[PDB]
């Protein structure tokens, strides 16, 4: 819901363009996923598209994955209908000498719904050229791509000014940079956050970034602790696990939100949970998040068991390693995971009649054998591949391993 | 010289945008000769430019050389002048689902100027989509792309219809094709021209080898039908911009070279040009325009034995040491020459700047009759004697025996 005074922001992120596009089972999974939040876009009559990095798999593009998003942008983002957005802060900065305006500023090319967003770690520049894929699509006039980093040293962060009728925004961009370093040039206090003075205090200020939310090593993280309180909320961008709901953070004062991924680049518990993206709508100072769900996004199911403790394993394979019976009980516990898979479809898509994919299924196990009970691990490559015409994933059903290094 | 009735066309062909982009000293006169050709389009005022192929030198274009092509074809060819020209022929035969229409018909995107482009050998398509640079460059509504030949064995050419005032022109597209096969194909009479009515001219541009080393790699000018007007030849990267006629066939062919050097031989050293179509009724006006961006290029043969001015010191006597001052005299007066027509090109305007280091070659077969054998220098270390002098500072000279 939204008047003149409320903007309609489309939030998404990690769309990966790219991932598995050699997969003849799930290639189209990845552009044909981002092109249903264009049309949303254009659907919810969105006043901008805001995207948190990562928008390609790879540093380097196929042509066709850069195709299908030039497609899905043009399509969607380009028409007659007026922006009611104003750009206040300075062009000039963030704005090469190219096309010093703004895209929807273009007097040759009619920008219906503008689209901002700043590099991930896939997508970061590269080359001696020293450019990257989002400014590819900027000289196209396609996207607006803010919050550069030339300098990992010293950073300087302004921001970008836009107002819709009573409602000012400020906002903030800062793209992906190697986590171990950027965890120490923020103790460094080396880098500094610009602001407008005049109206000042009205503005609602807005973030997005692309780091490790938290790290599996001590030093390849980014503390939420270390921005600034004045800030209002903030979008996570290299998490894959869709934590679209807005926790607030005490110290700091300001909400969270992590929308995760568009589609699962990886087959874990977090790239498992349903993927959404929000309509965030800005009143004044005060914000209105509208999660909306995704469809095309491919059935995934995991789980964990353990041989040796599970119920089921317990008596047959500690006494005879009967690998041969290993399947069939293995065999049931897959077949219950595909069949709730394509439940999970079945009601989704019971809504609307827009008219199903075969389903991801990822099995993650252990074996513990004390006294040569040992439960016999067939060929990795042969086990999943019997469920060919069954799920995506043929080759890769399910992982094996000791937990004793 | 054009008035309602006559169409200006802008003719260029293989701009090989990205071609060595990794050279420190001529990194940049790929992409920036190719933007005097955009700029000349916009200040000629031409109604619109025809592209035969090889625009980027590598089939996945580094992401330097797609922004400066692309930033090239925005700047000059989006604006707020009108199009003169109306599109009769079939939008959905050389238009996808994507956008159907021509990029100038599109509604969100003011298009000035319209480019029509082949795709060349470097330009030809491949990958999964089985989709070129081109593609890129039509879904962003900056290029059309026609021509496009799925069955290399069946080829069925349709042509794209267009009109200005009373004049009205055929514009026939074929991409380029293995020399080889391509050759066949045309024998077993495979390949049909789709025929439109009016006295149309007929023009064709197609991206070949003009005459080929091997027996079966080129394509004669003696296949094509005759009732075409006017022919522009794509894959030869000498410039022969004046168009001789063909008596057996009746029509003119154009030869509009390269637009720089992608080899250092007397062919990529003929002057390149660009030239001004203007076509009026069934009659074509070429004005040829020369391009001042080119880097100045200097080749020359010398073959040591038969060189009269050194004859028997080189043979009987201690060598080596004493051929390089020999030598070393011909190069700078190449480079002389080289820097003398460039500043004779640039004298007539206020350029206001310095000039380019030139490209200097010499090619060296030496015949010794009896032992009398010269004494040749490693390659590299007397190319690297004239670093800051030339742009091909590692590879000036080329030694070699002719017998194998
Ligand atoms: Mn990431
Ligand atoms: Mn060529
Ligand atoms: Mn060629």
């Amino acid at each position: 819901t939204a008047g003149p005074d409320t903007i309609r922001i489309l939030v998404s992120t990690d769309n990966h363009v790219g991932y598995e596009e050699r997969d003849p089972i799930r290639k189209d999974d990845s552009w044909r996923t981002f092109d249903e939040i264009m049309q949303l876009a254009r659907t919810k009559d969105v006043d901008m598209v805001l995207l948190g990095g990562d928008l390609f798999h790879d540093n380097k593009p196929s042509r066709k994955a850069m195709y299908q998003v030039m497609r899905s942008l043009r399509k969607n983002c380009l028409g007659m209908k007026p922006c009611e957005l104003e750009f206040l802060s300075d062009p000039a900065e963030v704005f090469e000498g190219a096309f010093p305006h703004v895209n929807y500023y273009d007097p040759d090319i009619n920008v219906s719904i503008p689209v901002f967003s700043i590099h991930g770690n896939h997508d970061d520049p590269s080359g001696d050229g020293h450019l990257c894929s989002l400014d590819l699509l900027q000289v196209a006039g396609l996207v607006n791509y803010f919050g550069r980093v030339p300098e990992a040293d010293n950073i300087h962060v302004k921001p970008i000014l836009l107002q819709k009728g009573k409602t000012k925004l400020a906002l903030y961009g800062m793209s992906n940079v190697r986590d171990e370093r950027i965890h120490r040039t923020f103790r460094d206090n080396k880098v500094r956050f610009y602001r407008p003075s005049q109206q000042t205090g009205d503005w609602f200020n807005l973030l997005t970034l692309h780091q490790n939310h938290y790290a599996h090593t001590p030093t390849g993280y980014l503390s939420e602790n270390m921005l600034p309180d004045f800030l209002d909320l903030v979008i996570w961008g290299h998490e894959h696990e869709c934590l679209i709901d807005p926790k607030k953070n005490p110290e700091t004062g300001f909400h969270v939100m992590q929308p995760g991924s568009s589609i699962a680049t990886s087959l874990v518990p977090g790239e498992a949970v349903p993927k959404h993206i929000a309509i965030l709508s800005i009143t004044g100072k005060s914000f209105e998040v509208e999660k909306i769900p995704l469809r095309t996004v491919r059935p995934f199911v995991i789980r964990e068991i353990t041989l040796a403790t599970d119920k089921r394993f317990k008596g047959l394979e500690k006494k005879q390693d009967n690998r041969q019976e290993v399947t069939k009980r293995l065999m049931q516990i897959v077949e219950e995971m595909i069949a709730e898979a394509n439940e999970m479809w079945r009601s989704l898509h019971e809504d609307s009649q827009d008219d199903q994919p075969l389903p991801l299924i990822r099995l993650k196990v252990e074996y513990s054998s004390p006294e040569g009970t040992k439960f016999e691990v067939e060929n990795p490559q042969r086990f999943s591949n019997r469920f060919a015409g069954k799920v995506a994933n043929q080759n890769d059903v399910v992982h094996f391993y000791r937990k004793k290094t």
